[PDB]
């Protein structure tokens, strides 16, 4: 029989909450920032369809971490990014207050998303099933982290955080193509088998997180685990690593790496391809 799936956005209020620092977390001994993502996660947990998602005063600490981060990224996406990218990125900063000394608010990036492709945010308390993540692609919605990673390392996070979120995933989700591209993967989603939603998210993954993209003939970076990872960002252009195109049937049996590199990236010739091949694809599944 088939599993329960939202009908409508709203329906996300069941499944956005089905989600503690692992042992090799940088905060693992800090109680303070553990205090400080028990009120984020807290926010999430609270949040239903319709509020507006609450407004959070950053600290000077989480402020300097973002603009660490920030200011090193930004040199990069020049050369790096691919040009849709660099295209949404300069709206971001006039109309959402991406400032190297300013943390942009979830709820304002939401609605400069919802104008320009519907997309929305949903803040997250932590990591969902992939059934339930992708569900909320179906309505334009992006669950999304609204925590700043630890301090200690700005240049590294074990895990999504909001800077990942608001630099890695906001600029392509104002795309056109790219946000017909996401939703078709949590269209897709919505009330297939374990085995179709598991090989749907790791072409996600290997696209929405991981992505690289050929234009004029260059390999451009699209995937915002990626776009947030400054050595990353670099190992991915960089001639030793491995890539392949993207091709549904073949990268939905890669692994999905999160505590290294990935041992392969896939090429997308263009969003308007890679929606082409999941079509072609969840046809088969
Ligand atoms: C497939 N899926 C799923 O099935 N359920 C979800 O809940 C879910 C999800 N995918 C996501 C979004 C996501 N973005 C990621 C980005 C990375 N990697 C990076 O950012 C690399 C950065 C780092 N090494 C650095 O130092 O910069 C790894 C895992 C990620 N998951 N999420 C949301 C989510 C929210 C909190 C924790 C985990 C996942
Ligand atoms: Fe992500």
């Amino acid at each position: 029989s088939v599993p329960w799936f939202p009908k409508k956005i709203s329906d996300l209020d069941h499944c956005a909450n089905r989600v503690e620092l692992d042992a090799d977390h940088p905060g693992f001994k800090d109680n303070v920032y553990r205090k400080r993502r028990k009120y984020f996660a807290d926010l999430a947990m609270n949040y239903k369809h319709g509020d507006p998602i609450p407004k959070v005063e950053f600290t000077e600490e989480e402020i300097k971490t973002w603009g660490t981060v920030f200011q090193e990224l930004n040199k990069l996406y020049p050369t790096h990014a691919c040009r849709e990218y660099l295209k949404n990125l300069p709206l971001l900063s006039k109309y959402c207050g991406y400032r190297e000394d300013n943390i942009p608010q979830l709820e304002d990036v939401s609605n400069f998303l919802k104008e320009r492709t519907g997309f929305s945010i949903r803040p997250v308390a932590g990591y969902l099933s992939p059934r339930d993540f992708l569900s909320g692609l179906a309505f334009r919605v992006f669950h999304c982290t609204q925590y700043v990673r630890h301090s200690s390392d700005p240049f590294y996070t074990p895990e999504p955080d909001t800077c990942h979120e608001l630099l890695g995933h906001v600029p392509l989700l104002a795309e056109p193509s790219f946000a017909q591209f996401s939703q078709e993967i949590g269209l897709a989603s919505l009330g297939a088998s374990e085995e179709a939603v598991q090989k749907l998210a790791t072409c996600y993954f290997f696209t929405v997180e991981f992505g690289l993209c050929k234009q004029d003939g260059q390999l451009r970076v699209f995937g915002a685990g990626l776009l947030s990872s400054i050595s990353e960002l670099k190992h991915a252009l960089s001639g030793h690593a491995k890539v392949k195109p993207f091709d549904p049937k073949i990268t939905c049996k890669q692994e999905c790496l999160i505590t290294t590199f990935q041992d392969v990236y896939f090429v997308s010739e263009s969003f308007e391809d890679a929606k082409e091949k999941m079509r072609e694809f969840t046809k088969t599944i």
